[PDB]
């Protein structure tokens, strides 16, 4: 169970990698998602809502590709609201801004994972739309694996993962990297 | 990752659990699927079937649930050889006796040792493996070959007829690329148990 938790009730967290972009954008205006990679979105988000859930956020990094897969799955969910953070953001001294962009990660943890809410009466079900890297690193810090070992958890653009948050701090992986949803030809990891 | 491995291409490994079944039954063979699990089974069948792979082998448990889902599974898969195995029977819940559970992680063990962390000298391309069993076994494995904790077995929550999926290649380092996948399946048809 993770350290220093209380909550007062079940926390679904659902955490959706950004789905296939042009990643050779010279600027981030330019790195929006590939019509693979909008395709990919608006599945993910039909494969959301109809899993009769009220969502109670979605929360999402200002990146082109964090918005542009925002947009297209928050139009499956219709009054969700969203939320930017730059927690979120992936980097882009070298070696001094990495130990950042780490410590970063960290922080995204533990402002929006490790953290619960007072106002939270009941189960709550959480949608969290990121890059590769804190999906993995959030699932590896959650379930007390070693943290050298998140590169070993291979995610598909458009995944979902789905962890649950007891409220004294018991959490379960039901799915990692889930692509299920998409025909085998649409699923891509860059 | 796997220490002393060494294969000669990638192996690709899919851990499925069997489909929800009677529980209740009152021998092993009474413990059959339910209707709803012979639906997940069907699903995951078809899944398994759309992705475009030749798989080499279907490797399943000799429990009663694990035999149904193969069946319904390997209609999907004509031509794919099924062995049947003790090894991958279920083993004691980790949430009664203590050489029940010595029996069960040897066993188990040998299954890790036997099916996933032995790799053939007479590969020849890359491989693609189906193993339809059971919770127990399916954490042991993944927590093992990813070089996770024990206390990792419980926190892997499956789906009745889930799909895991590791990715070993050749220098012994492993990938998860999914775990509990039924995203296939309609949230209806969904189940635990």
């Amino acid at each position: 169970s993770m350290d220093h938790y209380k909550a007062k009730a079940t926390r679904h967290i659902f955490l959706i990698r950004h789905s296939q972009y042009h990643v050779d954008g010279s600027l981030e205006k330019d790195r929006t998602l590939t019509p693979l990679g909008r395709e990919q979105a608006e599945l993910t988000g039909l494969r959301l809502a109809s899993l009769g859930l009220k969502f109670n956020k979605i929360v999402h990094s200002s990146m082109t590709r964090a918005i542009e897969t925002t947009d297209i799955i928050s139009r499956h969910l219709p009054g969700v609201c969203k939320v930017s953070t730059d927690l979120l953001r992936e980097g882009a001294p070298e070696a001094v801004q990495y130990y950042e962009d780490g410590a970063r990660i960290e922080a995204a943890f533990r402002n929006y994972i490790h953290r619960a809410d007072a106002r939270q009466e009941e189960d709550s079900y959480e949608i969290f739309i990121c890059h590769a890297n804190v999906i993995r690193y959030i699932v590896c810090r959650a379930l007390q694996f070693p943290p050298e070992g998140w590169l070993r958890l291979s995610l598909n653009n458009g995944s979902i993962t789905h962890l649950v948050i007891r409220p004294n701090g018991r959490v379960a992986l039901r799915t990692l990297g889930d692509t299920g949803f998409m025909p085998p030809d649409k699923i891509t990891r860059s």
